[PDB]
């Protein structure tokens, strides 16, 4: 009743047109970029994009950087992105949600999909947007935000 | 509307590491100026002179935590916590009017000018919480029931 848990991260979506408000959300964990690594490169972006999008999430956050055409496609499909999280705040979405970080888009299986938290929820406090990742099902998986 | 916190967060600490960093009911004083000074013997009795006179001001109000828009340095650091008190530095004008307007006390620039009317006392807890790698300043339980917004719902 008088408690809440979860993660806490300092960030907002990349793209103002991206869903803030999330029921039930597949998280998607990276810790490569999505920048290309401009007609051979512009392919090579999709590609990546396009096995992100195979796997239907709704979130997907990364540790690098995101260019201004995968923002673009990722918003076509729905998909609501973060960059450039903190290694340790990945690994604190990871246990909260169930998610896998992974390297290489191409290698994705359902299994690294994050299904283990039922709210993701981003909003202003102050002069910054935070990200929240609540209702965790393995209630060890998250930590206390809130105690009365 | 059960389990809800009012107040304001802010992403900062308190100076030093053994100051009260859990007060309730904390007198506040809120300010936008300096704790800082701008033959070496001569220059750091200038130096001392200056910043205890400012400190001495300031602790005259019995505040429990002092907060400014700029720094403090060592020495002040030092006076205040002499008298008990908890202080941050470099808070955002933005968050600074959002703390005055939680716990009702006024942004002063000129210590010497200081009385109780500018002492907040409106807040009932001022407390420091580490989430994730960073720490985060909440004053909450707001006493004027239309001043504070929702920060965290459980």
């Amino acid at each position: 009743s008088c408690v809440l848990r979860g993660v806490m991260i300092n960030k907002d979506v990349t793209h103002p047109r991206m869903r803030r408000y999330i029921k039930n959300p597949r998280i998607v964990l990276l810790d490569s970029s999505l920048e290309y690594k401009l007609q051979m490169e512009e392919e090579y972006i999709h590609q990546l994009c396009e096995d992100i999008i195979q796997l239907k999430p709704d979130v997907v956050i990364t540790e690098k950087g995101i260019s201004d055409l995968a923002q673009h496609y990722l918003m076509r499909a729905n998909v609501t992105a973060i960059r450039r999280v903190r290694k340790t705040d990945n690994n604190r979405i990871a246990r909260a949600c169930g998610a896998r970080i992974v390297s290489r888009p191409e290698e994705l299986r359902e299994d690294d999909v994050g299904t283990g938290a039922g709210l993701l929820e981003i909003k202003k406090i102050g002069d910054e947007y935070f990200t929240f990742i609540t209702d965790c099902k393995d209630p060890k998986a998250c930590t206390i935000l809130l105690r009365g």
